[PDB]
């Protein structure tokens, strides 16, 4: 209990010798903070590559939910982090991972303006109709912020999935 605190301060924090530390100390690598958060979660949210990495061939839940519902896969998409995202689909990430309110991963990387990630979830499967709680797929989310060149990509993954 006490690890696993110190090993989501570790991770949320980018150290990365802190964490190998408490993980060969058996540190639980699916520890949850106060909002379901897992070390996981923070590494992925943060960008810090290394820690995801170790924490992902260690055996960490790729796809587990915290109390929003969100996944990594969802933190990586909201600050833009690519090569994470890459990691986390190969080790199994759910590309189609709904929030609590609705929101994929292609939500967010499509409303958060990041271009090569939704390239990336689209070509993972990524469900470009996907709704949220409110009716928005990722284009209207995408078209609602302006993120025109993203409209577009969208809009040729639909026309394709439409044919």
């Amino acid at each position: 209990s006490d690890l696993g605190k110190k090993l989501l301060e570790a991770a949320r924090a980018g150290q990365d010798d802190e964490v190998r530390i408490l993980m060969a100390n058996g540190a639980d690598v699916n520890a949850t903070d106060w909002v379901g958060m897992t070390p996981l979660h923070l590494a992925a949210w943060k960008g810090h590559l290394e820690i995801v990495e170790v924490l992902l061939k260690t055996g960490a839940d790729v796809n587990a939910h915290d109390v929003f519902g969100t996944t990594p896969l969802h933190l990586a998409a909201h600050r833009g982090h690519l090569e994470i995202v890459e990691v986390l689909l190969k080790a199994g990430a759910d590309v189609n991972a709904q929030d609590m309110v609705g929101k994929t991963p292609l939500h967010l990387a499509a409303y958060y303006g990041h271009l090569e990630i939704v390239e990336v979830l689209l070509k993972h499967g990524a469900d470009v109709n996907a709704q949220d709680k409110f009716g928005k797929t990722p284009f209207d989310l995408a078209i609602d912020n302006g993120n025109e060149d993203i409209a577009e990509v969208l809009q040729k993954a639909a026309k394709l999935n439409d044919y």
